[PDB]
């Protein structure tokens, strides 16, 4: 059922484990998800961005979200605000009924960052909410900190990804010494972003359909087992699911071009992105602990 | 709000005008088709067929519904199983909160037709629900007939369209007079299948977006004025909205390769779907009838 996200994520710190928070943006997305986590027993965060909730309304983000839960009402479900920009739309999620909100004022100064944080933390706390922000590569000592007068449940620490305020040009390489130092002296779940990492298959689905991925590259999968086993228990996943939906779009509008029901596109679609995330919550050790 | 059928539909008879009865499979079609209503000033008839049920599940074809309902409150909204095909099918969609439900036994003889249909028509009435049914090109006094003793609520008769269990070879075409027979002797609100209009724009952006129409050919804009000049009250709308939609998710895909945010293929879609639906409540009647 609706949990509050620090649930989900204090399971994952203190077993070792990383849970996939998978993107959604309309009903198949959701779909998909739900039925990964069903088929491998798996915990499930689920995150609309900003542009997803204009995009649905909150009233339907929230409300398809609680629909599914009473579907599947053995697996725990957390429903997360990615990448809040403002207090205000942190808050509103929180009246809608999200169970975490994240705050992203990585860009700004320590100072700064941490004030307006522990604004959302202190509103969203009231509420029962759970909080996730972001800082930045990070200093391990900064960020032991920044948790400790934030009060914030989970961090997404710059740790070698091009990401947001971090972006960089090159081969992304993981800091995993600076992840456990990290670990080791903020003792919460940690979060990590900027992690695509494409599939061969979902790669080869996209380019045989006729896309390109434009020297895309994202990050190999060692990445991701070797940022769980430093410490990170969230992944953030929406570009792999997006790659995998839209590969079986374009094959079906590629094969027959007399196709205009809708489900002919998007059940294939669904099936894509539901393998994506199955594969990722095994990669990353949430399947099997519910 | 969420109403009775009958009660869009008995207005629509006293006063002449057509509703159009619009399908949706998924968010996307559901929100332009809100859009749409919200626009025009036009109650709404939203279908789902047994297919749409099976693919989005019952819970939340019913649970978007009133998610929008409650967006917009202002206007008079049914939610109509389409193409019914079973009594037990007609009683799941009434237990779910449908508020219209059509029983198509019009492959069978009149009896078995009259008795699966008076059946389905006791269980709906007594909670409250509208009935369609169907029956085929049409005996007038037949239809009088069956209309008086199964007490349904609204008719589609088979007067020139090729559909379903009255599908021919050759030009489709209204029978007028036929149709003025039965609106008389049966004074009910009637219902038009089988008439897809293929607007000259939808289809123009389908070709060019590398679609394929197999030949299929829409009824005239003058077909639909007809009809309703003839006492037809609701327009079923499918196959016009998805060629539109998909158009546009078409040209998306040829104009990008690279591109895999689902917003910028499903907002354009939305947005040719909904002026469809704009387009077809000017048609028929219903716009500023709210
Ligand atoms: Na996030
Ligand atoms: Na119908
Ligand atoms: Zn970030
Ligand atoms: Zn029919």
């Amino acid at each position: 059922m609706l949990v509050k996200g620090n649930e989900i994520l204090l399971k994952a710190h203190k077993e070792g484990y990383g849970v996939g928070a998978f993107n959604f943006v309309n009903f198949e997305m959701l779909n998909a998800i739900f039925e990964a986590g069903n088929e491998e027993n798996s915990p499930l965060f689920i995150q609309a961005s900003e542009g997803a909730i204009k995009y649905m309304g909150i009233d339907m983000a929230v409300g398809m979200v609680k629909i599914m839960c009473e579907r599947y009402p053995h697996i725990p479900v957390a429903l997360h605000l990615d990448h809040g920009t403002t207090f205000e739309s942190c808050e509103k999620a929180v009246k809608a009924g999200f169970t975490s909100v994240m705050i992203d004022a990585s860009h700004h100064a320590f100072e700064e960052n941490l004030e307006l944080t522990s604004k959302v933390v202190k509103m969203a706390h009231n509420a029962g909410v759970s909080v996730e922000a972001e800082l930045g590569l990070v200093n391990p000592k900064e960020a032991e900190q920044f948790v400790k007068e934030s009060q914030v449940d989970y961090l997404a620490p710059a740790i070698g990804t091009s990401h947001g305020a971090f972006k960089f040009k090159g081969e992304p390489k993981l800091d995993f010494e600076r992840l456990q130092e990290v670990k080791r002296l903020t003792n919460i779940p940690l979060v990590l972003h900027g992690a695509s990492a494409i599939p061969d298959n979902v790669r080869k689905s996209y380019l045989d359909a006729g896309g390109d991925l434009k020297g895309s590259k994202g990050v190999p999968f060692e990445f991701l087992q070797e940022s769980v086993k430093g410490g990170i228990n969230k992944v953030n996943t929406d570009t792999d699911l997006r790659i995998a939906f839209i590969a079986e779009v374009r094959k079906v509008a590629n094969e027959d071009k007399s196709q205009f029901d809708l489900r002919k596109f998007f059940s294939p679609a669904q099936l894509a992105l539901k393998n994506v995330v199955k594969e990722r919550m095994k990669l990353l050790g949430s399947a099997n602990k519910i």
